[PDB]
């Protein structure tokens, strides 16, 4: 069948920003409940199982804009106390509700840290290799979640 609003797709898929390979492998997930970039989503959507394809998908559809008012200044006691703090330094922080929050330090100043909060990939374009594998209908309980599951284990989250 086709890939579609809540089908479980399984891609083998290879990632490259600016020509260079930063991830390859396998995966399912749950199509049409923002699991995926929307741009990979849409280069997915309407194909059968058994295409391989390219799809270079934008910054604005991938992972957004490096928003300047993302670069802030914060104390240095912010940090734990022997974080070695010093320009170009990556910390990879969790959000107050949970979420990856990955930060770059870009200038340290006395007590002052001036600290990149964009993601990695922003304002990058995405270029994917992509087969897909497999395309199913989803469960009652994929569909309840939001999410693909990989087997017969009942759970909440
Ligand atoms: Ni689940």
């Amino acid at each position: 069948m086709k890939v579609g609003q809540d089908k479980v797709v399984t891609i083998r898929y290879t990632l490259q920003v600016e020509g260079e390979v930063l991830d390859q492998g396998e995966l399912s997930y749950l199509h049409g409940h923002r699991n995926l970039i929307p741009g990979l989503e849409e280069a997915l959507e309407g194909r059968e199982e058994g295409e391989a394809f390219q799809a270079h998908v934008p910054a604005e559809k991938a992972y957004g804009p490096h928003d300047p008012e993302g670069v802030q200044v914060v104390p240095l006691s912010a940090f734990p106390e022997d974080a070695e703090v010093v320009p170009g330094a990556q910390f990879y922080a969790q959000d107050m509700e949970g979420n990856p929050m990955p930060l770059t330090v870009v200038a340290v100043e006395g007590e002052e840290v001036t600290v990149d909060f964009n993601h990695p990939l922003a304002g990058k374009d995405l270029d994917f290799q992509v087969e897909v594998v497999k395309v199913r209908e989803a469960t009652p309980e994929e569909l309840l979640h939001g999410h693909a599951h990989p087997s017969g284990h009942h759970h909440h989250h």
